[PDB]
DNA sequence: ACTCTGCCTCAAGACGGT
DNA sequence: TGAGGCAGAGT
DNA sequence: ACCGTCC
């Protein structure tokens, strides 16, 4: 993420944010940060503070969400491609260490909340310990294949590869909550795309070109702004928040120039600041080749889906079979069969 | 008065019978 | 792999 | 729309 970027845009570039009704998206393709949505399901999809699971102890919360949400999207003629995170860049090592530190603390506090019986505390610390694993990813991929829904493995950060897919015109937008997708250059970011049958949060599109126009910046300058706001890849300058950062960038145009003009006593910069490395990472990230794989939405394998979800994962046969019928008919409505010439 | 930091707390899904 | 509220302190 | 339940 980028610290306070969403709020900053709402305050200083409101026209970059557009809202449309879900009925307007029929036929559109979108790239989805899979690892992130699996995470959301593991955290939220609970009964008695416990994830859903089959009788043999295997978690099924993530399969539950991925199955049903994907179908609801397709019912609206929205065609998702799911993108999975790869190996993190070295620059992120610091941030990851911080996370593992927090996990170690959370593990202690979980234990003591248990010897204290504090059930609501236990639930909190258990949520803090939720972690998307390789098995979670492998099960979702397996499921998506059976559903006929495409997915890709990013070489590194999935947001970066989502952005690259939008730039190449392979999908219309990147659908994620992580704003660093814009820092990676995604022309369009959709937030709150769940296509939920219960409404709530309006669908928001962020348009990068509108953002750059409103702030009066090019993409290089925008990335420098984000670094100053605070990213995962390097430190920012203490004392410099969203307000002073926009002004410094609009005036000095670059962190390099900002540092030369800043008084080393009033606003000292981080020692051995890696802003240059991060800048390079946001602008030239390692990404999949968007011309490589042709995205297709295939017919769902109904019988194998039933064996997997019902036979193995113990989902209701009625709900699953009903889901597959809906998915199949909705695909038929929004997708053209392949043609040979 | 405007700005920023540190610390707190909170929320985080989908289906279907009613 | 946040967000927003609040008190206190820096500009 | 609410809310008990989903696995
Ligand atoms: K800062
Ligand atoms: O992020
Ligand atoms: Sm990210
Ligand atoms: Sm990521
Ligand atoms: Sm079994
Ligand atoms: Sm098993």
């Amino acid at each position: 993420g980028i610290q306070g970027l969403a709020k900053l845009i709402a305050d200083v570039a409101p026209s970059a944010i557009r809202e449309n009704d879900i009925k307007s998206y029929f036929g559109r393709k979108v790239a989805i940060d899979a690892s992130m949505s699996i995470y959301q399901f593991l955290i939220a999809v609970r009964q008695g503070g416990d994830v859903l699971q089959n009788e043999e102890g295997e978690t099924t919360s993530h399969l539950m969400g991925m199955f049903y949400r994907t179908i609801r999207m397709m019912e609206n003629g929205i065609k998702p491609v799911y993108v999975f995170d790869g190996k993190p860049p070295q620059l992120k090592s610091g941030e990851l260490a911080k996370r593992s530190e927090r996990r170690a603390e959370a593990e202690k506090q979980l234990q003591q909340a248990q010897a204290a019986g504090a059930e609501q505390e236990v639930e909190k610390f258990t949520k803090r310990l939720v972690k998307v694993t390789k098995q979670h990813n492998d099960e979702c991929k397996h499921l998506l294949s059976l559903m006929g829904i495409p997915y890709l493995d990013a070489p590194s950060e999935a947001e970066a590869s989502c952005a690259a897919l939008v730039k190449a015109g392979k999908v219309y937008a990147a659908a994620t909550e992580d704003m660093d997708c814009l820092t990676f250059g995604s022309p369009v970011l959709m937030r709150h795309l769940t296509a939920s049958e219960a409404k709530k949060l309006p669908i928001q599109e962020f348009h990068l070109s509108r953002i750059l126009q409103e702030l009066g910046l090019n993409q290089e300058q925008f990335v420098d702004l984000c670094i100053l706001l605070g990213s995962d890849y390097c430190e920012s300058i203490r004392g410099i928040g969203p307000k002073r950062a926009v002004d410094l960038i609009q005036k000095h145009k670059s962190i390099e120039e900002i540092v030369r003009r800043l008084d080393p006593n009033k606003y000292p910069v981080p020692e051995n600041w890696l802003h240059k490395e991060a800048h390079q990472l946001f602008l030239e990230p390692e990404v999949l080749d968007p011309e490589s794989v042709e995205l297709k939405w295939s017919e769902p394998n109904e019988e194998e889906l039933i064996k997997f979800m019902c036979g193995e994962k113990q989902f209701s046969e009625e709900r699953i079979r009903s889901g597959v019928k809906r998915l199949s008919k909705s695909r038929q409505g929004s997708t053209l069969e392949v043609l040979f010439q």
